[PDB]
């Protein structure tokens, strides 16, 4: 192992990302890419800026878990190819924001049974399974959210390492 886990996570920070369906964390662990609404966009986009590493950390509405997480590794960007998200009805791609670029480092998931013990100060210390999309969760907690994961052995650190 957890040492480039943690030299990853050092001085992060750290957002909840809420997805209601599985077809789109399965896209984005296939593609490395995530897209959200233009207010999320905004903050993300400061993050990115202010810090070594911004870390995503994914939940599927309904699922009762978390389904891994993932480092930004560019601020969002328009054009290229269209990705098919399912979106939620109404739902024009043009309401989506950019695309940023994501690296996983995590794609194991982690049943919020697990998490129970672990509240964000910046949602009113309501449990942090519990939290809007987009949500920032705290440093300390955000830090052992992600190391409650199982290791996910097919990741190798060093690469992203070397993007900070």
């Amino acid at each position: 192992g957890t040492s480039k886990l943690k030299y990853v996570l050092q001085d992060a920070r750290f957002f909840l990302i809420k997805s209601n369906n599985h077809e789109n964390v399965s896209l984005a662990k296939a593609k490395g890419v995530w897209s959200t609404l233009p207010v999320n966009e905004k903050k993300l986009n400061l993050a990115f800026r202010s810090a070594r590493s911004v870390i995503l950390i994914f939940s599927v509405r309904e699922s009762g878990k978390f389904q891994g997480f993932a480092r930004l590794s560019s601020e969002s960007h328009h054009g290229g190819s269209p990705i098919h998200w399912v979106l939620p009805a109404g739902m024009s791609a043009k309401m989506l924001g950019g695309v940023f670029k994501i690296d996983w480092i995590c794609r194991r998931e982690l049943p919020f049974t697990k998490s129970a013990h672990l509240t964000n100060p910046w949602n009113e210390h309501k449990p942090v399974k519990i939290g809007r999309d987009g949500q920032e969760i705290e440093l300390e907690c955000g830090t052992q959210l992600c190391l409650l994961f199982p290791p996910d052995e097919s990741i190798d650190l060093y690469q992203v390492i070397h993007k900070m």
